[PDB]
DNA sequence: TCAGGTAAGCAGTCCGCG
DNA sequence: GCGGACTGCTTAC
């Protein structure tokens, strides 16, 4: 097989390489690295490299890094551009494999670990680790084994040894529940000492040394702790064990409450699976609580326990040590699911950076053009510094506050890229610029044709069109990708429907899920099959399909994320290839674009309704339009229809075989005006939206810009058994909304869109008199606790003290002392509750953890003076007044005269 | 060794307001 | 008690 690596470091002169050999084995490797960079040379001649820009370049091949670096520095002094690769150990990855690497994950050695610490006197501080490790699972992948290491003896307390039989049974019997599919993967191992326990562990590590260091929160909790500890009762020397290069990197950030660190582990690869989680989720969560993301991506109960976890092992360290265990399953059964360890493979390998680089798309971006550019014989430009720079992106259309009934809209694929690739904009594309001229003036094809020679955008830049860029080249490619991925996404939606619509006649019989691709919509007869099986099988392969759609999401829309952050890292000052010229001209033209289409599909619908000057389109935000469609359905009538499916089969054909090629002919002439290299503006149409036909449903309505709901029927092709709700921007859709008042807001849309006023005004008075007697977390507002110590005097409010930091403060005087009490972390996220006028708190609000119950010691007091009116008339009423004035309903009943006829 | 982007809504603080 | 000028936070793209 063909070689590949594992891990990248430059140590000194050094460059230390873990990698996979020839015949698949783990090695390891220093290499006394010879680094070439570049200067611009005479021309004049002879000399093979050359800039971006053509010119010519002289190689300087240095005996070693220092020295590189070294001349790096006299370049600037001297006032003269140092060209090449600066990131020696991308240059070393560069040189060492030059080719596609297709690397074999099963030889990657992924662990998956974390840790207990029983602490007598609050949170067990990693930067200090004064309290002994006492217990540790640690999965391995090559192994498929979870490895227990367990204390048995602690000044905290002596237990007996944790038993397996109790862990399996039903929690119901007393047992754990450790799940029966990891049962036999288990490796137990009891120690009388932490000495030996740490040794053995170390031991172990030295044996088994991940290369992908991963678990929930192990960046900030584990790892640091595991060090810590280590290096106080062995020495540093000891602790630095944990790198196969015995190299270790302490960074600390102290004070004011306060003291953290993150350790650095030359060699291996840290993706702490939290940092995975928030890239790549796209989810907004209240809560990171290992045990609040389970439930949400699993659907799992709580790990349950009575008392604190301060008490947990001495009570009950059969339930502590399988709970340990649990945990670091959940993990990786989030992982099966969402694939993120997967895609930082792909991307890391993809792009030839170490893998926890994946977290950065300039260190990506510049690895991928640098091997673009390299392979040419092309010499990368100095990165240089440049000041922080406000820009213009995209314009946002400001919509009429209203209801709107039938509503289609339409959107561009994969915009900015698309642009990047239309206009053929790249650092070493660009021709001159040319006179601009208002940009309406251009959304109206009124001005001067901006060149008959290059490809423009209307932010007055001009661009080669029979030369291809290294950014339109590379962009492209990781864009064929995501719509391939993209396309198993949707198939795996589509036949998810098909499962749903076979779920209405389940067959009365003992059969099997078919074995089938859910990547590719099913073919006739995979559908009659599904016709002859039981809801047992139908209910298998709905599940299947679901994950085939997932691991699609990830997919593509992580690929996505990549591409559109090369348009913005054109607008970072720490990218090689900054420039506001290019990352305006991507804005600029997309803004043209948008209008542009705006005023053409306005063009064409009045054109066929027989009209003019009408709105039609009502809406748009970036790259889509949303259009009413009201005349058209009326220009036929209501009458008339059959069904609701009827009139949305009607308005997908209207707008497949009219709108689209109308659409297509305007942006055809936009691509001739700015005489662009490629046409590459493809808007189809995304929603149809409507009430059920027959019902006093509203079917959409918008606030304001960003804030809007929409009952669908078909999106993007994908026609559902039941209608969806798109709700953007609203409160419902903010994690900063209490959990109980999302779900009453989206009941009143669901029910303002489909039923209509009446159906409103029913639920609305059954949740006011219901309010109260919701659990306190679920009309929690949540917050994220941003510059506590700049605001803390303390230990009261400061001036502009926010509201949410206020009751931060309130809860750090209230459980001064008594340390069972957990405390605030700086930049994660808080429930809030308003207090009522004379609460014993001293404050108008409080703030704790959110995931996590308010300590027992204070829930009382807080719970009998939450103040429910305030919170009901902030997080509900206020929200709904803004949604129904809109769309001008009324959620409780108005004046009126009929009020005197009852008696 | 640290670094995709901007547009834009709403909650809240401070202040003005016989 | 509720507006405008700010900060903070959060979402839509
Ligand atoms: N996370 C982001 N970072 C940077 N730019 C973004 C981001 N999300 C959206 N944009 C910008 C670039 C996009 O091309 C443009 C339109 O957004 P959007 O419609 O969400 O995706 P898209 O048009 O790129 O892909 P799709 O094919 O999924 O529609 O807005
Ligand atoms: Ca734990
Ligand atoms: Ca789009
Ligand atoms: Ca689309
Ligand atoms: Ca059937
Ligand atoms: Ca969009």
């Amino acid at each position: 097989m063909k070689e590949f690596y594992l891990t990248v470091e430059q140590i000194g002169d050094s460059i230390f390489e873990r990698y996979i050999d020839s015949n698949g084995r783990e090695r390891t490797r220093e290499v006394e690295y010879k680094p070439s960079l570049f200067a611009h040379c005479p021309e004049s001649q002879a000399t093979k490299y050359f800039d971006i820009y053509g010119k010519p370049c002289t190689r300087k091949l240095f005996a070693n890094m220092r020295d590189a670096s070294q001349w790096i520095k006299r370049m600037e002094d001297i006032g003269l551009e140092a060209l090449g690769m600066d990131d020696f150990k991308l240059a070393y990855l560069s040189d060492t494999y030059n080719y596609e690497i297709k690397y074999d994950h099963t030889k990657i050695r992924v662990a998956n670990f974390d840790i207990e610490v029983t602490s007598p006197d609050g949170f067990p501080e990693p930067s200090q680790a004064k309290h002994p490790i006492d217990a540790i699972t640690h999965y391995d992948s090559i192994d498929d084994r979870f490895y227990v290491f367990d204390l048995l003896n602690s000044p905290y307390g002596n237990v007996e040894e944790w038993s397996i039989e109790i862990a399996a049974k039903l929690q119901e019997q007393g047992g754990d529940e450790v799940p029966s599919e990891i049962i036999d993967k288990i490796i137990y191992m009891p120690f009388d000492n932490e000495k030996e326990l740490l040794m053995e562990y170390l031991n172990f590590w030295q044996q088994k040394t991940p290369v992908i260091l991963t678990g929930w929160n192990v960046e900030s909790f584990a790892i640091p702790y595991v060090y810590n500890r280590i290096k106080n009762i062995f020495g540093e020397s000891t602790a630095k064990r944990l790198s196969p290069h015995r190299k270790t990197r302490v960074k600390v950030i102290e004070n004011m409450y306060g003291s953290r660190e993150i350790i650095t582990l030359f060699g291996i690869s840290v993706l702490d699976y939290i940092d995975l989680y928030k890239k790549f989720s796209f989810t907004n969560q209240p809560s990171y609580s290992l045990d609040y993301i389970s439930e949400f991506e699993l659907n799992v109960g709580k790990l349950k326990y009575d008392g604190p976890i301060s008490k947990l092992r001495e009570s009950n360290h059969q339930r502590y040590i399988s709970y340990n265990i649990i945990a670091v399953y959940r993990v990786l059964q989030i992982d099966a699911k969402r694939q993120f360890i997967n895609l930082s493979l792909d991307m890391g390998y993809y792009a030839k950076i170490q893998i926890q680089s994946v977290f950065s798309p300039i260190k990506t971006w510049d690895a991928i053009i640098f091997n673009s550019l390299k392979e040419q014989n092309k010499v990368i430009p100095q990165g240089r510094s440049h000041p922080v720079q406000p820009y213009p992106g995209a314009f946002v259309k400001e919509p009429i506050p209203n209801r709107y009934k039938y509503v289609m809209s339409f959107d561009l694929t994969s915009l900015y890229p698309s642009i990047i690739r239309q206009v053929n904009i790249s650092p070493e594309t660009i021709a001159g610029t040319f006179k601009v001229a208002p940009l309406h003036d251009y959304i109206n094809a009124v001005a001067e044709r901006p060149s008959d020679v290059y490809s423009c955008s209307p932010n007055g830049m001009m661009y080669y069109k029979d030369r291809d860029g290294v950014v339109p080249t590379e962009i492209t490619k990781v864009f064929n990708q995501r719509k391939e991925h993209k396309g198993y996404m949707l198939a795996a939606q589509r036949n998810g429907e098909i499962i749903k619509e076979a779920l209405h006649n389940p067959n009365l019989s003992v059969d099997e899920p078919l074995d089938v691709d859910y990547r590719f919509d099913f073919s006739d007869e995979i559908k009659e099959k599904i016709k002859k099986l039981s809801a047992k099988s139908l209910n298998e392969m709905l599940f299947r399909a679901q994950r085939t759609e997932v691991a699609g999401m990830t997919a593509q829309i992580n690929r996505k994320l990549l591409i559109n952050s090369l348009a913005g890292a054109l607008g970072n000052v720490w990218f090689r290839y900054y420039d506001l010229r290019n990352a305006t001209a991507i804005t600029t033209f997309g803004q043209m674009a948008l209008q542009w289409i705006e005023r053409k599909v306005n063009e064409y619908l009045n054109e066929v309704c027989g009209t003019e000057g009408e709105a039609f389109v009502l809406y748009g935000d970036t790259d889509s339009i949303y259009v009413s469609a009201d005349k058209i359905i009326d220009k036929v009538g209501e009458s008339k229809f059959r069904d609701t499916n009827h009139w949305v089969d009607f308005l997908d054909k209207f707008a497949r075989e009219r709108m689209e090629p109308a659409i297509d002919r305007g942006f055809r002439e936009m691509c001739e005006y700015m005489n662009n290299k490629q046409h590459l503006m493809f808007m189809d149409r995304e929603a149809i939206a409507g009430p059920p036909l027959g019902s006093k449903g509203i079917g959409g309505f918008w606030t304001g810009k960003k804030r809007y709901a929409l009952n669908v029927w078909d999106m993007e092709g994908t026609r559902y058994a039941e209608p969806k709700l798109k709700i953007m921007g609203l409160e419902t859709q903010k994690s900063s909304t209490p959990k109980a008042v999302q779900k009453a807001l989206k009941e009143c849309i669901r029910r303002m869109l489909q039923e209509g006023e009446e159906s409103l005004q029913e639920y609305f008075k059954e949740f006011e008199k219901e309010f109260r007697q919701l659990n306190y977390i679920s009309i929690a507002s949540v917050s994220s606790a941003n510059n506590i110590a700049k605001y803390d005097v303390g230990g009261f409010p400061g001036p502009k003290c926010p509201f949410h930091i206020r009751g931060i403060l309130t809860y750090n005087r209230a459980i001064k002392g008594n340390i069972d009490a957990p405390q605030v972390v700086e930049g994660e996220k808080v429930y809030v509750l308003p207090l009522r006028e004379g609460n014993p708190f001293g404050d108008k609000c409080i703030a704790w953890p959110s995931g996590t119950e308010i300590t027992d010691l204070i829930k009382d007091d807080v719970l009998h003076w939450m103040d429910y009116t305030v919170l009901l008339e902030k997080t509900f009423i206020k929200p709904l007044e803004g949604f129904t004035s809109a769309a001008k309903l009324d959620y409780e009943k108005k004046a009126s005269l009929f009020d005197m006829f009852d008696f």
